[PDB]
Protein backbone atom coordinates (compact mmCIF):
# COMPACT_ATOMS: atom_id res chain seq x y z
CA UNK A 1 0.00 0.00 0.00
CA UNK A 2 3.15 1.90 0.11
CA UNK A 3 2.93 5.10 -2.68
CA UNK A 4 4.86 3.37 -5.88
CA UNK A 5 6.78 6.88 -6.15
CA UNK A 6 9.04 6.03 -3.58
CA UNK A 7 12.46 5.16 -3.17
CA UNK A 8 12.81 1.09 -2.60
CA UNK A 9 13.61 0.27 1.30
CA UNK A 10 14.70 -3.03 0.64
CA UNK A 11 12.27 -4.04 3.50
CA UNK A 12 13.83 -1.33 5.56
CA UNK A 13 10.90 0.88 7.21
CA UNK A 14 12.31 4.29 7.01
CA UNK A 15 14.07 6.52 4.72
CA UNK A 16 14.76 9.82 4.03
CA UNK A 17 15.08 10.95 0.74
CA UNK A 18 17.27 14.04 -0.37
CA UNK A 19 15.42 15.81 -3.55
CA UNK A 20 16.88 17.36 -6.79
CA UNK A 21 16.21 20.74 -7.63
CA UNK A 22 14.61 20.94 -10.93
CA UNK A 23 12.00 18.42 -10.29
CA UNK A 24 8.49 19.15 -9.95
CA UNK A 25 8.28 17.50 -6.31
CA UNK A 26 11.43 19.81 -5.31
CA UNK A 27 9.60 22.91 -7.05
CA UNK A 28 6.53 22.65 -5.60
CA UNK A 29 7.63 22.55 -2.39
CA UNK A 30 10.14 25.51 -3.22
CA UNK A 31 7.48 27.49 -4.41
CA UNK A 32 4.91 27.02 -1.47
CA UNK A 33 7.79 28.27 1.16
CA UNK A 34 9.10 31.07 -0.97
CA UNK A 35 5.29 32.36 -1.28
CA UNK A 36 5.71 33.63 2.20
CA UNK A 37 10.29 32.88 3.23
CA UNK A 38 11.29 34.93 -0.12
CA UNK A 39 14.51 35.96 2.62
CA UNK A 40 15.37 32.74 3.74
CA UNK A 41 17.76 30.19 1.28
CA UNK A 42 17.14 26.52 0.97
CA UNK A 43 20.17 23.77 1.93
CA UNK A 44 18.16 20.80 0.91
CA UNK A 45 14.39 19.43 1.42
CA UNK A 46 14.16 15.52 1.79
CA UNK A 47 10.90 13.51 1.20
CA UNK A 48 10.06 11.32 4.11
CA UNK A 49 9.41 7.65 3.61
CA UNK A 50 8.33 6.39 7.09
CA UNK A 51 6.02 3.12 6.13
CA UNK A 52 4.67 3.07 9.97
CA UNK A 53 3.04 6.53 10.06
CA UNK A 54 1.42 6.61 6.48
CA UNK A 55 -0.25 3.43 6.85
CA UNK A 56 -2.18 4.94 10.82
CA UNK A 57 -2.18 8.64 8.63
CA UNK A 58 -4.19 6.64 5.58
CA UNK A 59 -6.36 4.23 7.66
CA UNK A 60 -7.00 8.19 10.08
CA UNK A 61 -7.73 9.65 6.52
CA UNK A 62 -10.20 7.07 4.84
CA UNK A 63 -12.03 6.65 8.38
CA UNK A 64 -12.74 11.11 7.91
CA UNK A 65 -13.69 10.33 4.62
CA UNK A 66 -16.53 7.90 5.50
CA UNK A 67 -17.78 10.14 8.68
CA UNK A 68 -17.84 13.47 6.72
CA UNK A 69 -18.92 12.31 3.20
CA UNK A 70 -17.80 14.75 0.59
CA UNK A 71 -15.06 16.88 1.83
CA UNK A 72 -11.29 17.88 1.53
CA UNK A 73 -10.52 16.71 4.62
CA UNK A 74 -6.61 16.89 4.26
CA UNK A 75 -4.48 20.25 3.68
CA UNK A 76 -0.65 20.95 3.25
CA UNK A 77 0.62 22.82 5.97
CA UNK A 78 4.14 23.72 7.71
CA UNK A 79 5.28 23.19 11.02
CA UNK A 80 8.93 25.22 12.42
CA UNK A 81 10.88 22.72 14.99
CA UNK A 82 14.02 22.54 16.62
CA UNK A 83 16.61 20.37 15.55
CA UNK A 84 16.76 18.10 19.10
CA UNK A 85 12.90 17.10 17.70
CA UNK A 86 13.97 16.08 14.28
CA UNK A 87 14.83 12.31 15.25
CA UNK A 88 11.92 11.75 17.09
CA UNK A 89 9.57 13.52 14.53
CA UNK A 90 10.85 11.70 11.36
CA UNK A 91 10.09 8.34 13.50
CA UNK A 92 7.28 8.76 15.57
CA UNK A 93 5.38 12.01 13.83
CA UNK A 94 3.86 15.21 16.23
CA UNK A 95 3.32 14.34 19.91
CA UNK A 96 0.90 16.65 21.84
CA UNK A 97 2.13 15.21 25.11
CA UNK A 98 5.80 17.49 23.49
CA UNK A 99 3.96 20.47 22.40
CA UNK A 100 4.80 24.17 23.44
CA UNK A 101 2.45 26.91 24.56
CA UNK A 102 1.64 28.42 22.02
CA UNK A 103 1.84 32.20 22.12
CA UNK A 104 -1.68 32.95 20.93
CA UNK A 105 -3.09 29.41 22.49
CA UNK A 106 -6.57 27.89 20.66
CA UNK A 107 -5.67 24.18 22.04
CA UNK A 108 -3.43 21.94 23.84
CA UNK A 109 -2.18 20.50 20.83
CA UNK A 110 0.25 20.32 17.59
CA UNK A 111 -0.01 23.77 15.97
CA UNK A 112 0.71 23.59 12.17
CA UNK A 113 0.39 26.74 10.42
CA UNK A 114 -1.23 27.53 6.70
CA UNK A 115 2.02 30.32 5.74
CA UNK A 116 5.97 29.22 6.38
CA UNK A 117 6.85 32.59 7.16
CA UNK A 118 4.42 32.01 10.72
CA UNK A 119 6.99 28.34 10.88
CA UNK A 120 10.10 30.38 9.78
CA UNK A 121 10.02 32.56 13.35
CA UNK A 122 13.06 31.33 15.40
CA UNK A 123 10.29 30.87 18.21
CA UNK A 124 9.37 27.63 16.48
CA UNK A 125 12.35 26.51 13.75
CA UNK A 126 15.19 27.64 16.16
CA UNK A 127 18.37 27.77 14.81
CA UNK A 128 21.03 24.87 15.19
CA UNK A 129 24.33 25.55 16.50
CA UNK A 130 25.70 25.73 11.99
CA UNK A 131 22.51 28.21 12.10
CA UNK A 132 20.05 25.43 10.06
CA UNK A 133 16.52 26.26 10.55
CA UNK A 134 14.19 23.15 10.20
CA UNK A 135 10.65 23.29 8.47
CA UNK A 136 8.28 20.05 8.24
CA UNK A 137 5.89 20.08 5.39
CA UNK A 138 2.55 17.75 6.14
CA UNK A 139 0.01 16.40 5.34
CA UNK A 140 -3.19 17.58 8.20
CA UNK A 141 -6.53 16.20 8.85
CA UNK A 142 -8.01 19.15 9.44
CA UNK A 143 -11.61 17.89 8.48
CA UNK A 144 -14.47 20.07 9.85
CA UNK A 145 -13.22 22.87 12.12
CA UNK A 146 -14.59 25.54 14.54
CA UNK A 147 -12.48 28.58 16.18
CA UNK A 148 -9.99 27.08 19.16
CA UNK A 149 -10.16 27.89 23.05
CA UNK A 150 -7.13 28.08 25.23
CA UNK A 151 -8.73 25.53 27.68
CA UNK A 152 -9.01 22.22 25.27
CA UNK A 153 -7.47 19.13 25.63
CA UNK A 154 -9.89 17.59 22.72
CA UNK A 155 -11.77 19.25 20.07
CA UNK A 156 -15.26 20.89 21.04
CA UNK A 157 -18.52 18.55 20.63
CA UNK A 158 -20.07 19.75 17.37
CA UNK A 159 -23.10 19.92 19.50
CA UNK A 160 -23.47 20.92 23.62
CA UNK A 161 -26.33 17.50 24.01
CA UNK A 162 -24.03 15.29 22.24
CA UNK A 163 -20.74 15.56 23.63
CA UNK A 164 -19.17 12.83 22.33
CA UNK A 165 -19.69 13.88 18.55
CA UNK A 166 -16.29 16.18 17.45
CA UNK A 167 -15.09 18.46 15.37
CA UNK A 168 -11.65 16.94 13.77
CA UNK A 169 -9.11 20.29 14.37
CA UNK A 170 -9.81 24.11 15.52
CA UNK A 171 -8.02 26.69 14.06
CA UNK A 172 -7.47 30.65 15.25
CA UNK A 173 -10.15 32.16 12.50
CA UNK A 174 -12.86 29.71 10.88
CA UNK A 175 -13.52 32.48 7.64
CA UNK A 176 -9.60 33.69 7.36
CA UNK A 177 -7.76 29.75 8.86
CA UNK A 178 -3.90 30.94 9.18
CA UNK A 179 -3.20 27.85 11.78
CA UNK A 180 -4.77 24.58 12.78
CA UNK A 181 -4.36 22.37 15.93
CA UNK A 182 -4.71 18.47 16.25
CA UNK A 183 -5.37 16.58 19.37
CA UNK A 184 -4.71 12.74 17.94
CA UNK A 185 -1.82 11.03 17.51
CA UNK A 186 -1.98 9.56 13.28
CA UNK A 187 -3.92 13.11 12.34
CA UNK A 188 -0.50 14.63 10.94
CA UNK A 189 2.29 12.41 8.80
CA UNK A 190 5.49 14.63 7.93
CA UNK A 191 5.79 14.18 4.44
CA UNK A 192 8.76 16.89 3.41
CA UNK A 193 11.69 18.13 6.04
CA UNK A 194 13.18 21.68 4.75
CA UNK A 195 16.48 22.75 6.03
CA UNK A 196 17.24 26.52 5.14
CA UNK A 197 19.36 29.34 6.81
CA UNK A 198 19.73 32.92 6.55
CA UNK B 1 -11.85 -7.24 8.90
CA UNK B 2 -14.37 -6.90 12.07
CA UNK B 3 -13.91 -10.15 14.44
CA UNK B 4 -16.30 -13.46 13.93
CA UNK B 5 -17.73 -12.90 17.73
CA UNK B 6 -19.06 -9.97 16.88
CA UNK B 7 -23.10 -9.34 15.61
CA UNK B 8 -24.13 -7.92 12.94
CA UNK B 9 -24.45 -3.96 12.78
CA UNK B 10 -26.84 -3.47 10.14
CA UNK B 11 -23.99 -1.19 8.32
CA UNK B 12 -23.00 1.04 11.32
CA UNK B 13 -19.85 0.90 12.56
CA UNK B 14 -20.62 1.41 16.60
CA UNK B 15 -22.42 -0.47 18.78
CA UNK B 16 -22.96 -1.66 22.69
CA UNK B 17 -24.24 -5.38 22.60
CA UNK B 18 -25.64 -6.44 25.98
CA UNK B 19 -23.92 -10.20 26.48
CA UNK B 20 -26.71 -13.11 27.11
CA UNK B 21 -25.97 -14.71 30.89
CA UNK B 22 -24.53 -18.46 31.07
CA UNK B 23 -23.41 -18.24 27.03
CA UNK B 24 -19.66 -19.18 26.83
CA UNK B 25 -18.77 -15.17 26.04
CA UNK B 26 -20.30 -13.84 29.25
CA UNK B 27 -18.58 -16.87 31.43
CA UNK B 28 -14.94 -16.11 30.00
CA UNK B 29 -15.14 -12.45 30.59
CA UNK B 30 -17.25 -13.06 34.29
CA UNK B 31 -13.97 -15.68 35.61
CA UNK B 32 -11.64 -13.29 34.45
CA UNK B 33 -13.58 -10.70 37.17
CA UNK B 34 -14.80 -13.27 39.54
CA UNK B 35 -10.51 -13.92 40.13
CA UNK B 36 -10.21 -11.18 42.54
CA UNK B 37 -13.86 -9.61 42.58
CA UNK B 38 -16.38 -12.30 43.66
CA UNK B 39 -17.45 -10.51 46.33
CA UNK B 40 -18.46 -8.15 44.27
CA UNK B 41 -22.56 -7.85 41.99
CA UNK B 42 -22.26 -8.30 38.48
CA UNK B 43 -25.33 -6.48 36.45
CA UNK B 44 -24.59 -6.49 32.84
CA UNK B 45 -21.43 -7.40 30.39
CA UNK B 46 -21.46 -5.08 27.36
CA UNK B 47 -19.28 -6.02 23.98
CA UNK B 48 -17.30 -2.89 22.90
CA UNK B 49 -17.91 -3.14 18.54
CA UNK B 50 -15.97 0.04 17.22
CA UNK B 51 -14.89 -0.65 13.49
CA UNK B 52 -12.79 2.40 13.90
CA UNK B 53 -11.26 1.75 17.23
CA UNK B 54 -10.32 -2.03 16.08
CA UNK B 55 -9.19 -0.86 12.59
CA UNK B 56 -6.42 1.43 14.14
CA UNK B 57 -5.80 -0.98 17.12
CA UNK B 58 -5.16 -4.04 14.10
CA UNK B 59 -2.56 -2.01 12.44
CA UNK B 60 -0.85 -1.11 15.61
CA UNK B 61 -0.57 -4.48 16.79
CA UNK B 62 0.96 -5.86 13.06
CA UNK B 63 3.35 -3.34 13.66
CA UNK B 64 4.26 -3.91 16.89
CA UNK B 65 4.39 -7.74 15.64
CA UNK B 66 6.52 -6.66 12.79
CA UNK B 67 9.17 -4.71 14.90
CA UNK B 68 9.30 -6.72 17.90
CA UNK B 69 9.84 -10.11 15.79
CA UNK B 70 6.95 -12.24 17.58
CA UNK B 71 3.52 -12.35 18.68
CA UNK B 72 3.08 -12.29 22.63
CA UNK B 73 2.91 -8.31 22.36
CA UNK B 74 -1.25 -8.33 23.79
CA UNK B 75 -2.20 -8.55 27.19
CA UNK B 76 -5.89 -8.58 28.27
CA UNK B 77 -5.93 -6.09 31.08
CA UNK B 78 -8.78 -3.65 33.23
CA UNK B 79 -9.48 0.23 33.93
CA UNK B 80 -12.09 1.33 35.94
CA UNK B 81 -13.44 4.61 34.95
CA UNK B 82 -16.14 7.14 36.24
CA UNK B 83 -19.55 7.00 34.29
CA UNK B 84 -19.33 9.85 33.08
CA UNK B 85 -16.18 9.03 31.18
CA UNK B 86 -17.93 5.72 29.52
CA UNK B 87 -19.42 7.35 26.52
CA UNK B 88 -15.81 9.11 25.43
CA UNK B 89 -13.85 5.59 26.01
CA UNK B 90 -17.04 3.58 23.93
CA UNK B 91 -16.85 6.18 20.91
CA UNK B 92 -12.67 7.44 21.18
CA UNK B 93 -10.93 5.10 23.08
CA UNK B 94 -8.43 5.83 26.22
CA UNK B 95 -6.81 9.75 25.98
CA UNK B 96 -3.60 10.16 28.12
CA UNK B 97 -4.58 13.91 27.70
CA UNK B 98 -7.59 13.80 29.99
CA UNK B 99 -1.99 9.93 40.40
CA UNK B 100 0.47 9.28 36.95
CA UNK B 101 3.90 8.64 39.57
CA UNK B 102 4.66 5.69 37.10
CA UNK B 103 4.27 8.29 33.43
CA UNK B 104 1.80 10.65 32.02
CA UNK B 105 -0.49 7.43 30.08
CA UNK B 106 -3.34 5.41 30.40
CA UNK B 107 -3.34 3.10 33.50
CA UNK B 108 -4.22 -0.29 33.18
CA UNK B 109 -3.78 -2.92 35.91
CA UNK B 110 -3.58 -7.17 35.90
CA UNK B 111 -6.07 -7.89 38.35
CA UNK B 112 -10.04 -6.59 38.71
CA UNK B 113 -9.57 -5.72 42.10
CA UNK B 114 -7.31 -2.97 41.84
CA UNK B 115 -9.54 -1.53 39.10
CA UNK B 116 -12.36 -1.96 41.61
CA UNK B 117 -11.03 0.81 43.82
CA UNK B 118 -14.08 3.42 44.18
CA UNK B 119 -10.69 5.97 43.54
CA UNK B 120 -10.70 4.44 40.14
CA UNK B 121 -14.89 3.29 39.25
CA UNK B 122 -16.18 5.84 41.26
CA UNK B 123 -19.69 4.76 42.01
CA UNK B 124 -22.49 6.47 40.57
CA UNK B 125 -25.63 8.07 42.39
CA UNK B 126 -27.13 4.49 42.22
CA UNK B 127 -23.98 2.57 43.35
CA UNK B 128 -23.24 1.07 39.87
CA UNK B 129 -19.46 0.62 39.15
CA UNK B 130 -17.80 0.78 35.67
CA UNK B 131 -14.64 -1.45 34.42
CA UNK B 132 -13.24 -2.06 30.74
CA UNK B 133 -11.47 -5.40 29.69
CA UNK B 134 -8.78 -3.87 27.54
CA UNK B 135 -6.74 -5.79 24.88
CA UNK B 136 -3.21 -3.25 25.32
CA UNK B 137 -0.07 -4.13 23.19
CA UNK B 138 2.29 -4.13 26.56
CA UNK B 139 4.82 -5.58 23.89
CA UNK B 140 8.74 -4.92 25.41
CA UNK B 141 8.26 -3.31 29.31
CA UNK B 142 10.57 -1.87 31.39
CA UNK B 143 10.17 -0.31 34.80
CA UNK B 144 8.73 3.52 34.49
CA UNK B 145 8.42 6.60 36.86
CA UNK B 146 6.78 9.85 37.29
CA UNK B 147 7.49 12.53 34.43
CA UNK B 148 7.25 9.93 31.37
CA UNK B 149 5.51 11.25 28.71
CA UNK B 150 6.86 8.04 26.23
CA UNK B 151 8.30 4.78 27.36
CA UNK B 152 11.82 5.08 27.79
CA UNK B 153 14.70 4.13 24.96
CA UNK B 154 15.93 0.38 24.80
CA UNK B 155 19.64 1.67 24.59
CA UNK B 156 20.78 5.52 25.28
CA UNK B 157 22.65 5.10 22.18
CA UNK B 158 19.68 4.71 19.83
CA UNK B 159 16.50 7.49 21.43
CA UNK B 160 13.99 6.78 19.17
CA UNK B 161 13.86 3.27 19.59
CA UNK B 162 11.56 2.98 22.29
CA UNK B 163 9.88 0.07 24.96
CA UNK B 164 6.27 -0.27 24.13
CA UNK B 165 5.01 -0.14 28.22
CA UNK B 166 5.98 0.33 31.37
CA UNK B 167 5.15 -1.15 34.57
CA UNK B 168 5.44 -1.08 38.56
CA UNK B 169 7.71 -4.19 38.64
CA UNK B 170 9.13 -6.03 35.39
CA UNK B 171 9.55 -9.78 37.14
CA UNK B 172 5.79 -9.49 38.41
CA UNK B 173 4.02 -6.45 36.75
CA UNK B 174 0.71 -5.60 38.29
CA UNK B 175 0.15 -2.59 36.20
CA UNK B 176 1.23 -1.16 32.81
CA UNK B 177 1.42 2.31 31.48
CA UNK B 178 0.46 3.07 27.96
CA UNK B 179 1.37 6.48 25.74
CA UNK B 180 0.34 6.25 22.78
CA UNK B 181 -3.40 6.32 20.88
CA UNK B 182 -4.99 3.19 19.52
CA UNK B 183 -2.38 1.04 21.94
CA UNK B 184 -6.04 -0.18 24.04
CA UNK B 185 -9.10 -1.33 22.66
CA UNK B 186 -12.02 -1.46 25.27
CA UNK B 187 -13.25 -4.93 24.64
CA UNK B 188 -16.23 -5.37 27.19
CA UNK B 189 -17.12 -2.57 29.78
CA UNK B 190 -18.32 -4.53 33.17
CA UNK B 191 -21.10 -2.91 34.97
CA UNK B 192 -21.26 -4.13 39.05
CA UNK B 193 -21.66 -2.95 42.62
CA UNK B 194 -20.06 -3.73 45.70
N1 LIG C 1 -8.05 3.15 36.17
C1 LIG C 1 -7.53 1.99 36.55
O1 LIG C 1 -8.16 0.92 36.52
C2 LIG C 1 -6.14 2.03 37.12
C3 LIG C 1 -5.70 3.19 37.73
C4 LIG C 1 -4.43 3.29 38.25
C5 LIG C 1 -3.57 2.20 38.18
O2 LIG C 1 -2.30 2.27 38.68
C6 LIG C 1 -1.93 3.37 39.57
C7 LIG C 1 -0.52 3.17 40.02
C8 LIG C 1 -0.27 2.78 41.45
C9 LIG C 1 0.07 4.15 40.99
C10 LIG C 1 -3.99 1.04 37.56
C11 LIG C 1 -5.26 0.96 37.02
Amino acid sequence: NLPEHWTDMNHQLFCMVQLEPGQSEYNTIKDKFTRTCSSYAIEKIERIQNAFLWQSYQVKKRQMDIKNDHKNNERLLFHGTDADSVPYVNQHGFNRSCAGKNAVSYGKGTYFAVDASYSAKDTYSKPDSNGRKHMYVVRVLTGVFTKGRAGLVTPPPKNPHNPTDLFDSVTNNTRSPKLFVVFFDNQAYPEYLITFTA
